[PDB]
């Protein structure tokens, strides 16, 4: 549990690029005059976590005024992903129930990357062909990310 | 021509931004996470200008190397504007023949610009109105905030 962020900016392998567009997260393709969404991850383990995954971090987008979950509400059948008016370095101080959502588990593969969700298993963070969702599977590309720096 | 030129983003007045698209100016929506291109103006000279028409300037895309100008190429219908895989600190000293393509009438109004091709006057340079289309020139128009232009520096 680092208590400094590393900061990067996420893509994919269709090449596109993550940006935050008026409190909603969307992928666009990789242009030049794209100023990429910095986003600010950091280490955070769980209590009665789990195998075969990756490990378990928060998410944060500007800066850390917003925060990744997962919840499923009552509702859509499956599960979504919606931001949250919730500081990141307020997160990790918190207990176990309320991390959960918030926790993903980066499972690392070659230059590639995928999060997989904490509070919905087998749900994984992925971009369509237009915001980001999550998915139970059904591609590669739309799942493995490339995290290059700031 | 002073020393040094000047740096500024070309936001329309309809709240588009420029920018660069493979290879290619568009004009996109001013979002918050847009790069706008950042535009190098050397005012030019032509011995030859009209009168009416603004001080004549070369503009340069994306760190020098890249000049725009309008021309007349193959067979087409209409002029149009290109860009020419040159230097602004090369090309602001060759022949006026030379620069005549590149030199372009900035005529300010309040806190907005008109640009004006030197190798085809009366025909301006324009952006559309849907927010999504190459930057190009017309002559004549059907709206003012796609002549008209912010240079907001930065």
């Amino acid at each position: 549990k680092n208590l400094n962020p590393k900061k990067f900016s996420i893509h994919d392998q269709d090449h596109k690029v993550l940006v935050l567009d008026s409190g909603n997260l969307i992928a666009v393709p990789d242009k030049n005059y794209i100023r990429p969404e910095i986003f600010f991850a950091l280490a955070s383990s769980l209590s009665s976590a789990s195998a075969e995954k990756g490990s378990p971090i928060l998410l944060g987008v500007s800066k850390g005024e917003f925060c990744l979950y997962c919840d499923k509400d009552k509702g859509q059948s499956h599960p979504s992903l919606q931001l949250k008016k919730e500081k990141l370095m307020k997160l990790a101080a918190q207990k176990e129930s309320a991390r959960r959502p918030f926790i993903f588990y980066r499972a690392q593969v070659g230059s590639w990357n995928m999060l997989e969700s904490a509070a919905h298993p087998g749900w994984f963070i992925c971009t369509s062909c237009e915001p980001v969702g999550v998915t139970d599977k059904e591609n590669r590309k739309h799942i493995e990310f490339s995290f290059q720096p700031v």
